C-alpha cells in the first residue's frame, strides 16, 4: 500500500 504524505485528491 502507499498514502498520500504530502495533490488534489490527499
Ligand atoms: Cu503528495
Amino acid at each position: 500500500x502507499a498514502s498520500c504524505s504530502x495533490g488534489p485528491n490527499c
